[PDB]
Formats: C-alpha cells, structure tokens, sequence
C-alpha cells in the first residue's frame, strides 16, 4: 500500500458572494490556484507503481480546462467558490475517474490552503 | 480518515540557542533561522459560509503569539529556554489552542528542509 | 554604489483584450502577481543601507493597494493589462516616490517574467 | 497526541523503468533531482528537547544516500524498476532497520510528482 | 537602459555525465538532474498587443530543442558530448536564437542552488 | 559576449542592527536564514567545459561560510552593523582574494528581499 501525488497549477478569477460588504475577498479577483489530487492504493508488482503519474494528469485535464483561465463563479457549483467548496468540488469531478482518489489539497496563495478527504 | 483541513503558514526571524548539547555542537552557538509555522485546524464547513473559518480569523488568532516569536531572542522567552522544533510546536499549540478550538496541528520549520509537526489531541 | 530588491504578491483578476477570439488569456481570469522593486544607489556609511526595506515596501503600499483584490481592467491604463504593460504602468506610479527605482519585475506565474527598465 | 520530525535530502540520479510500453518516455535513460523525506515519530525527551538530532537522522541515511547521488539507479540491487513507489519502499527497508521510529518516506521524482511510503 | 525584458523557465528531465572530469570525481559517474532553463529575449513592446511575444510563442518556438533534451541521455546529442551547465548553456542558444531572435540569454540550472548564465 | 557561473549557500544566523532607532525591530536581537550567491564571469576552458567546477566555488567560500553559519554576526570583526549591504561587501572583500573571476555577491536575510553588490 502506498500514496502517490501529483500537483497542478491554474490561472483563474473568483469572488466570494457571502463574506461582509467590505472584505478584500469580496471583490472581483483572483489567484493562481494549486491543486494536489492524492491517491492511495497497492502498488502492482509488474509495472512497480499505482498508476503512472501521467494517468492521474490525464484525469484531471478535463477539471483543469474547466477551471483554467476561467471565472469560478460561473461553473455550477462554484457559486461560492472558498477553497473548501473548491476542493471538494473537484473532488467529486475526478473521483469517476480516479476511483483511488484519497486526498485533494486547493491551495489559493502559497501560504494558505485546504484539504479535503472524502 | 474522512476530514477537511484548513493550514495557513506564517514565517518569523528570530535568533535561538540549545542550551542542552555537546560543548561545541553548532545549535549551541547563538545563531538564528527564519522559522516557519503552520497551523492547520479540522472542522465542518457552514453551508452559507463556505468555509470553517476566515484564514484571516486563523491569522488573527495567532497574531499576539507571532509578535512574542518575530525578530526577538527564542530563549528568553518562558517556556522556550531550550528552544529546539519540537519544544517550539508545542509551545506554540498551548499558546494557539485556546484560541483556536479547531487547531489540529503545528507545524515548525527552522529550516526550508528540517521540521516538526506536533499533534496535541 | 549596490542594488537592493523586495518582492510583493498581490491577488488579482485581468483579461486581455487584444487577443484573438478563443485565446486563453481573452477569458477573464487571474493570477496571483509577483512584482519585485530594485533599486540601485549609495550606501549611508552611519544606516549601511540604501534606504529601509520597510521605506520601499511603504512608498509601493499606495500601488499596492490600487493592484491587490482588484480587476486590473478597471485601472486606468490597465485597460491591456499585459505584464509588460504593467511593469511599465508600476514603474510610472512608483518612480516618484522612489526616485532610486532602477527595474520592476513582473511575474504573473512563478516560470515567467517581465523586466522593465525605464531610464 | 504525537510529535513526528522530518528532513529533506536531494539526490541527483538518473534513471529508466524497463516495463513501461515502447515509445513511453520513462522508459529512455533519463534522470531527475531527486527529493527524499525521512519522518519520525516518537517520544521526545524532556532533557534534549528533541527525538532525535537532525544530525543523526542525516547521519543514519548519508550510507543509502551516496550510494544514491550522483548514480544509475537500475544498477543498484533492489532498484532493478526504479519507480517512486518502489524506491520509496526501498529506502524505507535500508533506513528502517537503523533508525526504529521511522514512520514514513516520501520520495518526489520531480517537484510536483512523488509518492509516500507508510510501511508494510 | 531603458528597456523591457522577458523571460520563461522550462525544466526537463535528463541523465548525463562529464567525460573529462578525473577518474572518482562525482560527477563523471552516470547520474542526471531535473535541468532549468530560462530563456531571456529584449524587444519592443509592440502598442495593439501589448508585449513583446506571447509566452506561449516563446514556448512554442523551443519545444524541438526541449523534447531532444527531456527524457533523454545528453552525452548522445551531437555537441553536448560534454553536457556541462557551460556547454549546455551555449548549445541552447546556439539552437534558439535562429527561431528566437529576441533571445538576449540562456540560463541552465542543473540543480536549484547552481547555474550558468550564456549571454550572446 | 559571456558566461556567468553562480552558487547559492544559505547559512543560519543570528545579527542586530545598531543604528536603528529605538523600537525598530531590526534593533532587537534576531536572526535569519540568509542565502549568499556568489556569481563568476570568465572565459569556459574547452577541455574542462567549465570556468571553475562549481565544487571549487563551494571549498573556496568555505572558510568564510563557516564563520558566518551558526554564529553571531555583530562579533565578526567588520560586520558590527551587519545590513544585507554591508554583509555583501563584506563577503566580496573575503572571497574576492580566492575567488579573482568574482562579479557579484547577491545576500538575502529573507526569501522575498536582498542586496546584490558588485565591487
Ligand atoms: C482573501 C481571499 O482572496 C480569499 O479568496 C479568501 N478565501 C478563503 C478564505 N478563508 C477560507 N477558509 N477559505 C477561503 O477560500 N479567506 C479569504
Ligand atoms: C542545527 C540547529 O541550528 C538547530 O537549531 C538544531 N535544532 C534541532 C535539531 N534537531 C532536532 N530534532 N530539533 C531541533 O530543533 N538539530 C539541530
Ligand atoms: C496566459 C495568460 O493568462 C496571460 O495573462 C498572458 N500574458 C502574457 C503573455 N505573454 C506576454 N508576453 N505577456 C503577458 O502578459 N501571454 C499570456
Ligand atoms: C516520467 C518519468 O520520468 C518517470 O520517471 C515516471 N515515473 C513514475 C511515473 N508514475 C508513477 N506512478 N511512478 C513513477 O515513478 N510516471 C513517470
Ligand atoms: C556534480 C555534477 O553533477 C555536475 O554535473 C557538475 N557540473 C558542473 C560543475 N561545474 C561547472 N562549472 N559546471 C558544471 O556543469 N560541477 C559538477
Ligand atoms: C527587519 C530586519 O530583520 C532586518 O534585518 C533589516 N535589514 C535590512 C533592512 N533594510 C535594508 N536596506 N538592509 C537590511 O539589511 N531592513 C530591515
Ligand atoms: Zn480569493
Ligand atoms: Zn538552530
Ligand atoms: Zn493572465
Ligand atoms: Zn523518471
Ligand atoms: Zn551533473
Ligand atoms: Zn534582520
């Protein structure tokens, strides 16, 4: 049993609809946004991996065009796009695909980010 | 385990000794490193929020702990007399988690390659 | 003399207008913006620095501000809010108030950059 | 409650996987620098204030780390299908028996791509 | 003097070793790196697009030089039988600045803390 | 027109700045991570393929990386005020007499600002 990752950066604006009148966040903006997509599973013992990290990118690619040079808001389901809602939407995108899915990390600025394990 | 997480890291310059090693060894010497912490905090996320809460309450919380930390002499301060990661990740935990319920874990780097993290539940 | 530098990040959204139809950076989007500020000149012999990080960080704050949590397109001369054109546009608002300025750098993602020089 | 340590290590290697189909890039000689992070977990003693030094955690991986740099991975027994996932389980082996309180390895081929190895 | 430049990172995955180095010497054994490269170009920022190229023309104008280096042994490519960051450096101007030719400097990291600047 | 080699080193220590005003937190007793590039220009051999091996670099900075990593600053003859810029020349003035193709010495106290001096 082992964890692969592999990490993911998109160019896109957001705003959120329920902060006060005020907050920074609620203003038209934006970020390059990081996303880590963690799968857990065995290793096969002919191919010596889980699956090949190149498989895992050719999964998200779909997400990734959604959400690259795009406006979050606009995406069902994004209407309220915090990084928690975030994570655990491309989540429920990827899961379909990579059934393995164990972890999703969105992180909006370098410093700041969440992890959601479904 | 089923969770969501939320981490925000800040970063302090601050000088440090261990008073504890051999005579000679180099974290002995008064030296210092630009620390980095991570708080991280589980929760449930409101509906109408979004969020469990505001980094920006996260940064808050933290913020009298975090000027005790920056640009001031670790061993000076009680509880930090020997002022290795370890000792730091906790030290910080008791100071954060009456502020911050949530608080899940602590993370100390001294370096961008050698760290700690503290689990205090 | 000896140049000094300090990096700003600020979170913003921008479009580019001048694009062909169906190019990526025609759709509103955003990035998160690295810009650096060098400087260049002498060294107090009594300070041993040029002028204070915190001088510099505080002269760009304005700036800062007008750039951070904003829609670039809504900046006037930010209507092409290329990183060329932006480094330019900064270089213009900072120069004055920071007359030892000697290049802005500009990175809308961390693999790429734009440096200007405006003298 | 816990408290685990870690440290970073670059390595700079190359590498192929043999049982990757035909025309699969991984499958040329190539290389990549390397990242191995080695996490402990374990009581920390009132006295030193640590688990371990830093130090010694170094100084227990420097004999499986050199004979990792500056090498070709698949010449290594053990490495004969130098994947993240198998070195990450090979370093655990070599390092393991040396330093008890390991409790992972994480392995990161590039900066973006790695895998974490919790045990058997 | 006044000016405005542009500049893009790519990296690649490669082996490669130094024939010419003394018999021990780390780097003439068989190993590899995850390789940087920047590339540097100066122009005029031209009124109705404003920039100099799109980035990703940049990126386009380099992808036959970057897929000969990715995933691949460098000592096998004409000109870098002596793939030092040096040699490397040159050779990639040598290749770009006839489909790049803004390009004012190549930059090659073997590793993040060490690199070479080739300015033609 | 040229080839430029560069090596970084971060080494861990504590400095205060004295002339600071009272209450300016660079006055206080702290400490940094500081990086330290030490950049060469000079001519490739085309035997070697290189101007000096990067290891060369390393082993001749290193007298002078250790009486700076793991130590106090302020107690190093020459660095009593010790800013970016003065630590800069500072290194250029040791490293400059085992180093003669050194052309610049970059130092940053953090990850987001720094001096780059050039003799
Ligand atoms: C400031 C800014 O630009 C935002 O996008 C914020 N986002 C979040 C946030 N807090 C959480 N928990 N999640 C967030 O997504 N605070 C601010
Ligand atoms: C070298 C140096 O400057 C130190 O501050 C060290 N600190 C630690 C250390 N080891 C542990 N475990 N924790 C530490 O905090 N080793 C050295
Ligand atoms: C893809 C994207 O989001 C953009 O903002 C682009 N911006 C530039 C660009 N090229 C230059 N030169 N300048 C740019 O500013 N290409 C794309
Ligand atoms: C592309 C490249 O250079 C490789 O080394 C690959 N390695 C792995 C890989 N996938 C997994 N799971 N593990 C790997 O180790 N894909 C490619
Ligand atoms: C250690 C290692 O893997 C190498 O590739 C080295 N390369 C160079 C080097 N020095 C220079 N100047 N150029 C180099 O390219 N030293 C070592
Ligand atoms: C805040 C802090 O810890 C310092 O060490 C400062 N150092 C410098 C500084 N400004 C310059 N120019 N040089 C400096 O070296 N500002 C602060
Ligand atoms: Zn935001
Ligand atoms: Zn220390
Ligand atoms: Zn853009
Ligand atoms: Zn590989
Ligand atoms: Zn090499
Ligand atoms: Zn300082």
């Amino acid at each position: 049993s082992t964890t692969l990752f592999k990490d993911f950066t998109f160019e896109a604006a957001h705003r959120l609809p329920h902060v006060p009148e005020g907050h920074k966040a609620g203003r038209l903006h934006g970020h390059s946004f990081m996303v880590r997509l963690e799968i857990t599973g065995e290793v096969d013992p002919h191919t010596g991996w889980i699956i090949d990290f190149a498989e895992l990118k050719a999964a998200f690619k779909p997400t990734y065009e959604r959400l690259d040079h795009h406006y979050l808001n606009d995406i069902p389901g994004l209407e309220n796009p915090t990084s928690e809602v975030l994570a655990k939407w491309i989540w429920d995108q990827v899961k379909p695909v990579v059934p393995l899915l164990s972890a999703v990390m969105v992180k909006e600025t370098c410093t700041a980010g969440c992890i959601y394990r479904g």
